[PDB]
Formats: structure tokens, sequence, C-alpha cells
DNA sequence: GATCATACAACGT
DNA sequence: CGTTGTAT
DNA sequence: GATCATACAACGT
DNA sequence: ACGTTGTAT
């Protein structure tokens, strides 16, 4: 046990489940050892809403939880209750209220008495802690608290302003002011009135229930059409819960449309671009590649990043992927078996450039981070629909998402031929987009008509199976399906025959090397045994034959998740796609033109050099003088006074006449392909063939169409 | 059994168990080996010291146990048949305390499984570096198959014990190995102070490989620099973080991407083992002159480890840092390039005050220890000032200004002062202090042991001989001098040696600023002259075909003024910035003749040193905290 | 530096 | 026997 | 994102 | 009921 507590007044003693151990270390230097007591819940807790009394019992952290508050699992008996004041304080993420909403499904669903008479209460803790001087204040909203203490900075000086993104930040003694001391704490009483218990029960229950997942589905879709001292926990629960189902859904496991990306991912992309890690560059440790992903743009969990780096740079979970490393990086026959980051290099790959190219042209919005200190993109310039090339598979709350890989060819020649044909209905595009393409050999057996419904109702599953020879007799399967290791589906065909179901089965071998990647060989005892029947038996029984489920969701343009159908997620695409080439080409005009305007304003200085040096030397500011006596502009003016004697020379006003005939004619280009709806196709058109010419490869996983 | 992944084949005739040293160099070791006849066993950590555990002692430690396990015979065991593989080789990493790991396994090898180095089962392999330096754990799979495991390109050794070098293989080891056998490593050091064989000698490489990290540990990892009093993990530190611009005004910035720089940059080294001694600095309670500040949870007196994780907490480069960084871009210090080859890193530290002796340092190296005290700032000062202006000065008039140590607590120091007059003599000694708590000493474990008391004026007396109220601490004087090589001083070496170091690393950054002015002074020439003739200027660089070699005949300046004067801004022709340029050359003028004439008399050399080690007392004086009286 | 138990949707055995 | 701070 | 165990010197119990 | 799948504490 980790709680301390020395007096037991029943109504003075008390106790905090802080949120982490690194905030427990720091939250029992500072506690009042006198009456109030402290216990860290290493990471996320048990849903104990739909769990049995004895597996509440079972789960760690919530076993000492139990024994820690004194009563048992749905004993209505509060007779040896340790603690008065049971307090649950969490930092403040959408995280700490996941995991303040499951510990009131403990305090709910088993300890119905201890939270009935009010007994458990929720710290609230500081977002912000801005001091000058002798001064402290501290904030929980930036719209009201902040806004005040910031208001009222009429004393000398400039605050400083400490963003404290969790309680493991603070120090003991800052902690000790904010939610334990409570002169200065801040904790409301969490309560279940004895009229709305009925809906205290009926709200946690489709919050928390395994089962009512379509309930949340419909309930979140009805609460973000009108979203805008003791609390109730019935409009706790549900405020808490909703900041975080919309979280979870928004910016962690539901990738964007237009970049086919996660926030974790997206951060990791560009901050190694900005580490100047580009498929050229030399490769950089891992270490301080997640060191600047999270230091700047993701404040998240260390180990988590990485593993999400890891996938992006095995060619076997993703198709296209989108780094490259040095190190061990993970096999086949398990992925989670690579180097620490600390051992591991990495790099972007090739096809990462699709994504980061277009970054400088202005062709992407620009959002402030966590600390506000740096700028990081909302999304990144695709070239090519990487929503569809890479795919994703995650997990919200309320849904969820499957996008399988796609060829890159096959989508591009879709995406062509869907601007020169707009009424290019799905069966047309099933004529080149032919299915998914995992990075594997195994063929796709699901049918052609089956695909169909899948890509126009989207949802559906998809099922492969293994390619084998029978060389000598002896079959040898030559590749797996997608995600299966080897290993497994061999000690899958191999613990049966230890339990004899297969006894007309020889041996099992694994030929796997450098040369052929996953060789595995199976010998039956004669030559007269039907191996084509043994494996018919194998596809139903290991590994060796695996269904993919396939849901695509997916966040829109529009900002909201929604299952795009394969016409729906390219002819969105090309909507996201022709805006940021819109936007890319109005922003080098924009360049353009603000060179032509300043080179002609440098000509000018040239035809008069007389008397510009005259003005200079013969006036104090010179900028206004040469713009009444000649008709610049002042940003023209400005240029001419940084103007080097070096460039007074003939060559280098032929060079800026060099320029401008060159600008000129580009001036005139882009204005000609912006104004015209048909050049801004054919550009597309163009741009797109280009990127498959240069990135697309072979079909990886065949379809079984012969 | 174990995490050792075996192998299919049993054949005690051509079955080979490989204990790597990294876990992540084993899962690559893993994804590498041909699971035919090839078996590897991970080591996390290093193993423990067996030549003095007893037999049912070497079975207690878990890896060695495993290890036991895993190659079948017991320990001190005499039957051999228990053997399921037929070669036992090493692979360690080519890290130095690498070589160490090795050691240590022969230490069971010999000590506790004799019979089996004796039979020539035990086996060593070679690890190359080259591709960066490539350790074990960064490299490929692939990479280290061809380069460990792949016998056709496979580099390893056998070692065994020569019938006659047997007596000596014991003797040998047993004074590398002993613990208490410790001052004979120390004359071992200094009387012992890419050819390779097929099979070396057990002996010869027990004694070969124990020197190197014998050595490496004692200049590279353990002993401070008299100079900066910094140890490299502490060099490191406080470089990349001003790199990173973590200056004294900056922001706080997140200590784990302090680190990561630190580690991937200069020290290829453990991440924790970092972000300790990075704490051991931002510790007000730790250091006397702490050279980190924080945010956060940095630990606590009464536990210093109980500090948050690099994650969570926010560090920066102190005040007192910048003493040691100020003049670093003034061409001070010597500078070496970093493990990789990619970077460069300062060899030394440009120090504006003794650090060796503020802070002070505690390691302990192979052979000998560390333990310097840290002192006052104010008095470290006023010490080395009037050993300039009396180079004569004797330790005993130099005990009249620095009293003694200077612990980060309020609590008196109960030595002698005939007894600290021996410490700043001899180098060696300890020194005791009294609550009024001491230094390092924790609240709750003091209160512990009184309360033990309890269940099983003068009262004071007794509570001082009993708990740890009353306690002592060891003094040794040792550090990597100037020369390169440590030596135990006292104080009246110390504080001269060291000012032969600062009156070296100022009369370099005079030279650096010197070579800078005159270099301004020459170009301020071109420049005048050019607004002086002006009108011609341009004429010439519009009328002629190359101006570079017309403006150097015409006005008979050199290469490096007419391109300066090419690289003039219009707007540099006003009358503004000729008075400007005017300026510099009174100004500059002034400080030219200010540095030779600091640079060729010796006698303003100290007025400034004199000066300069006075003025920064002044900002960053503070009167001590642990009173010093006998008792 | 490598173990570790959780949430979350929802399809397969 | 346990102390200290860098190391695998 | 906290936790385990080792080295190594030499003084204090 | 079990086992995934992948970003989170
Ligand atoms: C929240 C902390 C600590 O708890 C974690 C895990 N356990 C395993 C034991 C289990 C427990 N409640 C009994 C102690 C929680 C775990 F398996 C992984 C992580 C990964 C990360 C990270 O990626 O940063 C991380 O921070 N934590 C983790
Ligand atoms: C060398 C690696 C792995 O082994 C380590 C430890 N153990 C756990 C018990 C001990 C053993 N013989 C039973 C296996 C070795 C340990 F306790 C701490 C670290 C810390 C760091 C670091 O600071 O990086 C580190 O790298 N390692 C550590
Ligand atoms: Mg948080
Ligand atoms: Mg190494």
């Amino acid at each position: 046990k980790l709680a301390d507590c020395t007096a037991q007044d029943l109504n003075r003693t008390e106790l905090f489940l802080v949120e982490g151990d690194s905030a427990g270390g720091s939250a029992k230097q500072a506690r009042d050892r006198e009456y109030q007591a402290i216990m860290p819940l290493k990471g996320k807790i048990l849903n104990t809403w739909e769990v049995s009394s004895d597996e509440v019992l079972a789960s760690q952290e919530v076993h000492d939880i139990s024994v820690a508050i004194g009563i048992d699992p749905d004993s209505d008996d509060l007779s040896q209750l340790r603690y008065g004041k049971i307090c649950i304080l969490a930092d403040a993420d959408s995280d700490g209220l996941h995991i303040a909403t499951l510990l009131c499904a403990l305090f709910v669903r088993h300890f119905r008495t201890l939270v009935k008479e009010g007994h458990v209460y929720v710290a609230l803790p500081p977002l912000y802690r801005i001091d000058l001087g002798k001064e402290v204040y501290y904030a929980l909203t930036e719209e009201e608290k902040t806004g005040v203490l910031e208001q009222l900075k009429r004393k000398k000086g400039k605050p400083n302003v400490q963003r404290f993104k969790g309680l493991g930040e603070m120090n003991p003694m800052q902690l000790r002011e904010t939610t334990l001391d409570p002169n200065t704490r801040r904790l409301v009483q969490l309560v279940i009135s004895d009229e709305d218990e009925q809906q205290t029960t009926a709200i946690m229950d489709m919050l928390l229930a395994k089962k009512r997942s379509e309930d949340r589905r419909n309930w979140l879709q009805e609460k973000g059409d009108m979203a805008d001292e003791r609390l109730a926990l019935h409009e706790f629960t549900e405020n808490a819960y909703l900041n975080y189902s919309m979280y979870v859904i928004m910016d962690r496991a539901l990738p964007f449309i237009g970049d086919g990306l996660k926030p974790v991912q997206r951060r990791i992309v560009y901050a190694m671009s900005e580490l100047g890690l580009n498929a050229s560059a030399k490769f950089k440790k891992s270490a301080r590649t997640v060191g600047d992903v999270l230091g700047k743009y993701h404040p998240h969990g260390d180990s988590a990043c990485y593993e999400a780096m890891v996938l992006m740079a095995q060619p076997f979970s993703y198709r296209y992927p989108l780094v490259d490393g040095q190190g061990n990086w993970g096999a086949p026959d398990d992925p989670k078996s690579f180097a620490a980051m600390r051992y591991t290099e990495s790099r972007l790959s090739k096809y990462a450039e699709l994504l980061l190219s277009e970054l400088g042209q202005g062709t992407v919005d620009w959002v402030p981070n966590f600390d506000g200190t740096l700028q990081e993109p909302k999304m990144l310039p695709a070239r090519l629909p990487n929503i569809l090339l890479n795919g994703t598979t995650g997990i919200a709350v309320g849904m969820a998402t499957d996008i399988p890989p796609h060829n890159l060819r096959e989508v591009a020649k879709a995406a062509i031929t869907l601007i020169e044909q707009p009424k290019t209905t799905l069966d047309e595009l099933l004529d080149i987009v032919q299915g998914p393409d995992f990075p594997t050999e195994a063929e796709i057996i699901t049918s052609r008509a089956e695909i169909r419904k899948i890509y126009q109702n989207g949802r559906g599953s998809v099922r492969m199976r293994a390619v084998w020879s029978k060389e000598d007799g002896a079959v040898v399967i030559t590749a797996l399906p997608h995600q299966v290791s080897g290993a497994k589906v061999l000690e899958q065909i191999a613990a049966q025959m230890r339990n004899k179901k297969l006894p007309m089965v020889d041996d099992l071998r694994d030929e796997s090397d450098h040369e052929n990647p996953t060789r595995l060989v199976i010998v039956p005892r004669s030559n007269r045994v039907d191996m084509e029947q043994v494996m018919n038996h194998l596809f139903a029984t290991t590994d060796l034959e695996k269904s993919y489920r396939i849901n695509l969701n997916m966040i829109g343009l529009d900002g909201r998740p929604a299952v795009k159908n394969l016409l729906e997620i390219l002819s969105e695409w090309l909507v996201f796609r022709r805006d940021t080439v819109r936007r890319r080409l109005n922003h080098r005009l924009e360049k353009v033109l603000k060179r032509l305007h300043i080179l002609e304003g440098l000509l000018v200085a040239f035809l008069n050099i007389d008397e510009v040096i005259e003005i200079i030397r013969t006036e104090d500011e010179p900028k206004p003088a040469l713009m009444s006596r000649f008709g610049i502009s002042e940003t023209q003016a400005e240029a001419i006074l940084e103007l080097k004697l070096r460039h007074l020379a003939k060559l280098e006003e032929m060079k800026i006449r060099g320029e401008q005939s060159e600008l000129e004619k580009e001036r005139d280009q882009l204005q000609a392909i912006l104004a015209s709806e048909r050049k801004m196709n054919n550009l597309l058109k163009k741009e797109l063939q280009a990127d498959a010419d240069a990135f697309g490869d072979d079909r990886r996983s065949p379809l079984h169409e012969r």
C-alpha cells in the first residue's frame, strides 16, 4: 500500500486518488500527513461498471482502491471506512476526465452507499499559474479565469505564466496550495440526488455500457449539433465523458480525409521535416525525433508515440511507409520486437514528400500548439489520397475506423478519370480501383461483387488466403496474409498435431531465410495423403485465412466524422486537392507580384542612380524623398536603400531585367490557370499521373480474378 | 530455463550460446541468428562480481543464476556432463564498460566454473565498429549477423588458460577483482602505465580488458578536471543546454528534450543515468552552487531521489553557470569532435572561478576515488586574488581566509582548526558536522533512528553520538590535473594550478579579441577611404569592367577592403553611417592598445585577473552557511 | 533500459 | 555490513 | 512511466 | 467469454 495517514477522525480524515505516479510522489511530499492520505493510480483503471464483484477485487488498481476506501465491493456497509472524504484528483486532460469518469463508475456501480451520503469528491486542478513578483494567481479556464488575471495587468513588470498541461509538471508546494491546502483549495462535492437517482444510473449506463455503443453514436450525433459548492454526479458524468468521447474521435484515433493521417502521425511527420530529416538527410536518432514531437507539438506519452512511428516505418504494417529507419525496426513474426528509440535512427521516406513538399506554399492552415510558443500545421498538403493508400485502423469512443490500404497507381487513375468525367459512377471506378492492396503476396479471395457492396455501403469484410505450392509433394507456403505471423501460424498448425488432430502430417518446417522471407513447409506422411483437403481444413482452422473488416469512417473536410464510400472519398478528396493547388498557385502569384513590384522599383533607381544617391546624402529620412520625387512606393523605396554598391554594375541590371522577363511570363501563366477552370483541371490531371509515375508500384495482393 | 532463445538442435558438439550485453541488442541478435544451431541469452545490465561471492551466493544473483541454469554446470560443481551448449561465447559492446561486462563474466567462469574455461569452452566475440561507431544495440540485425553471428565473416577468439599461465591467470585476476585489494590496483596502474590472434589467453585478456575500463573510468567517467571541476557527464550537459539556447534568461524547457539532445549529440550512455546527474546539479541542496534551475518536482531534502520524471520536469541553466560559459565564444578552450564525428564539443570550459572547489565532486573510479567538499565563493575568490598578489603565500596564510568547506546547510562544522590545517596540507582526511541538520542528512531518516530508540541539553549530546545528528564526511582531493593525469593535490597546490589555467584561458581570450579587433580596423580603413572618395568609387563601379582590382590599384586598398566596399549599402552613404564608422575606429583603437598593453605586460595581466576575480565575485558572492568552530 | 493492465468498437473463432 | 554518483 | 541490480573506493558502524 | 487491432494513461 502507498497511502498513509495518522489521525482517524472519520469526519476529518481525507483520501486523495492522484492520477499519475509522478504526480502522486509530488502530492505526497506536500500533503498534510496529519489527516490526509494519497495513493497513485498507475495508468487507467478498470471499467468497473459491468464487472462482477469478484472481478472488481481481481484488478490491481480497483482492488487497492477497495481496500484503501475500507468498504467491500457491493457491500452496503460503511462501518469501517478508513477515510472521511475520498477525493479523486486527476489532471485537466481529456484523459483525466476519462480517469475521473470510470472512478465514478467504481464509486457508483459498486460503492453506491459511498456516493449516496456524498463522500465522493473531485478536485478542480489549475490550468494556468500567472505570477508577478510577490503575486501568485491560478486559473481554471482561459476564457474567464486567465482573462481576468491578465486583464488586471496595471502593475509594473511583465507577468510570467506557466501552462500546467498536467499535475505531473507541478511542484510539490505548488500543488499543495491548489488542490490540497483547504484554504486555497478548489474542490467540488459529487453527489447523486435521490430524485435524480433514476437518471444518474441511466446516463452512466449508456456511457460505460460495453454493448450500448450504438446508443453513444446517436448520443454524440445529437449533443454535437447543439454543443455550446457541490456538483451533481448526474451532470459531471455526462459532461466529463463527452469532452473525452469527442477528444478521442477528433484528435487521437480518427484520421483526416485530406492527408489521411492522425494528429500523432501528422505532428510526427512534420516534426521530422522541420528537424531536417528528409529522405536525403542522414539518419537521426529516433530519440531526438520523439523528443521534438513531444517537446513541441504532441504532449503525450513517450513510448506511445514511438510505437506509432514504428508502424509508419514498417513495410508490412503500412503499404506505403512514411518513415525509413536504421536498426531493429521489428520483424514480420512480431512487429513489437523492435529496438529502443535511443538505439534506432530514422528519417522520412521518399513517399513522405507527397505530404510535405507543398507545405511552404501557404497551402495549409496553421494553429498554435499547446503551450503557444510554436506553430504547427492543422493538416498536410497531400498530393495523393493517403487516406486510401496507407489506411488506418482506429478505435474512438462510440465509433471506430478500419480503412485498408490501396494501390497508388490504381487510385491515381481513378482520380484522373473522375475529373475527366465528374459523372463517373462507382461501377466505373471499380474497373480501375480493384480493391485493397496489402503489403503481402497473399491472394484476396473475396468475391468481386462482395467488394462492390463494401465500397457502396462503407462497411463489410474481405478475406485473404496464403499462397503455397506442392514442390516435391510437400506443401510449401510462400506468402502469408497481412498482419499474420509465421511463428504464430506455424504454432497453430503445430499444436494441432500434438492434439492428435492431424495424424496424416509428417512434419512442419520453417525455411524462412534472407533469400526466401517466409517459407513454411508441410510434409505429409504418404504421397497418397490428400494435402489438398488437409489445407482446406487449415484455412478454416489456423490464420492461413484471415478476415479483415472494413469501416471507412474518417473526418471529412466538413470537420465531422462520417462513413464515406469509395466515390465519396475520391470526390471529396479532389475537392481538397483542387482547393490546395488553388491556394498553392495564388501563393506563388502573390510572391511573383511582390517581386516584380520590387524589381520595377530597382530599375527606376538604376535609370536615376545619380538623383537617388544625391537624395540619400542630402536628406535626413530618404524614404519619403524617394517616393515623392519618383512616385515609388515605401516597399520599393526600402529595397532601393538596401541595394549594395556591387549591384550598381551593368551586369546586375541585366540580371534584374532577366528575372522580370522570366517572372513577367510566370505571372501571366499563373493568372491563366487560376482564371480558367479547364486549365486548372489539366494541371491536376497532370500532377496526379506525374506523382504515380514517380511513386507508384505494382499491385502486391492479387484479387484472384483469373 | 530463462529468457534465453534456445536453438532447435541439441548436439553438444555443434550448439553454442551467445551472452549478449544489451537486451535490445539481444532482440536484434535473435532476429539475425540462425535458429538451427545458434542460441542467445540476454544479460540486462552489469552482473554481480562473483569472485568474492560464495557458492550459494552465486546462485542468489538472478543474472548469474540464469547463466548457471542455461550453461548447465552449477557453481563450483566439478561435474561437466551437464552442458547444454558446446561453445559459450560472450558478445559485449565495444564500450569500455562493455569490456567490463566481459571481465565480470570471466570471474564466474574461473572462480566457479574453472573446469569450463580450462576445457576451452569460453569464447570471445570481437565486435567491429565499422557506418558510424555503430554500437551493438544500434547496428542493423542483418548487419550484426555478418559481424558476430554468421561464422563465415564472424570475428571470434578462443579464450583458454594455459597450463603454464594457470597460476598467473589466478593471481592476476585476483587483485583485479579483489574488493579489498584496491591499493594494489593503484600501484598496478602506475607500473603498467589492430593486430589480434585467433586464440587468446584468458589470463592475458583478463589483465588487458580490465585495464581499459580501469583507465576509462578514471579519466572519462569519474574524476573531474581541475579547471572547470566537472566530469564529462556534467560538462556535456552544460554545453548542450547552452547550444540549445537554455541560458539564464530563457524559458524553461522540458528536461526530456534536454537530456535527449545530450545523448544523441555528445554523450552515448544511459538516459536515466544522464538525467540523474542533471538533477544532482539542479538541486540546491546537493550542490552548494547549482548549475541548473528547474520547475516541477526536483526532489526534496528528505529523499533526493523522489523527483519527477524528466518528461514532466523542465529545466534551464542558472546564473552561476555563466561563469563557465561566458568566455566560451572567444576561442579560449580546445575542441574535439563528438563520438560519431558529426559535431564538435569543447574539451575544457573557460571557468572564471575555480569550480573544482566551489561545488566539488564525489566519484568512484577503479583503483582510486574522489571526495571534494564544496567551498565558499567569496572565500575561494579572496584566496585566488591574494595568491596572485603574493605568489609566496603559504597554506597557513590561506587558511586565514578559506576557513574550510561550505555545505548547503546551516549545520555547524565541529572539526578542529588544526584538523582542517591537515586536510588542506595533505589532500586527504575527513570532517564532521552537528545539527543546530547536516549535509545530505534526511529529516525522516534521523526520526526513524530516534523512533527505534524509543521502542527499544545533555539529552541532545547523547542523541548526537547515537543518531545521525553528528555525521562524518570523507575528503580526498583527487582530480585530473592540467597535466592530463590524476593526482591528489592540496589547497596551495590546487589554487596555484588553477591560476595557471585561468592565466592561460584569459591570455587566449585576449589574443582572440585582439585578432578580431585588428581585422575590423583593417576593414574600417577601406570604408573611410570610400566615404572620402565615394564619388570616384561609384564611377569606378559603373564605368569599369571589374571594379575589384580597379578599386585596389587606385586607392591602394587590399583585396579584403575592396570587397567590403562593394558590399556597402546605398543607405550606408549618408553622413550618419560614416560617423558610426568613425565611432568604432576611435572605440576599437582604444581596445587595440589596451589589449596589446595588457598582453605584453605581465603586471597589467595580473591587475586584470585580480580585478576580474574580484568583479566576478561581486555579483556571485554568497556568504557561507555552515559555521566552523571546534567542538 | 524492458517488463507491466487498462479504455475503446466490433468483427471474427 | 551500508554509504556516495555515473555506468551497463 | 515507475522498478527492479550490478560495479567501484574507502571511511564509518 | 476470448482475442484481437492501435493510440492513450
Ligand atoms: C501510465 C504509465 C504507467 O502504467 C503503464 C503501464 N502499466 C503496466 C502496469 C499497469 C499498472 N496500473 C499496474 C501498474 C499500467 C503500461 F503497461 C504501459 C505504460 C506506457 C506508458 C507510456 O507510453 O508513457 C505509461 O506512461 N504508463 C504505462
Ligand atoms: C542496462 C539496462 C538494463 O538493466 C538495468 C537495470 N536492471 C534491472 C535489474 C538489473 C539486473 N541485473 C536484473 C537484470 C539490471 C536497472 F535496474 C536500471 C537500468 C538503467 C538503465 C539506464 O539508466 O539507461 C539501463 O540502461 N539499464 C538498467
Ligand atoms: Mg493530463
Ligand atoms: Mg555502447
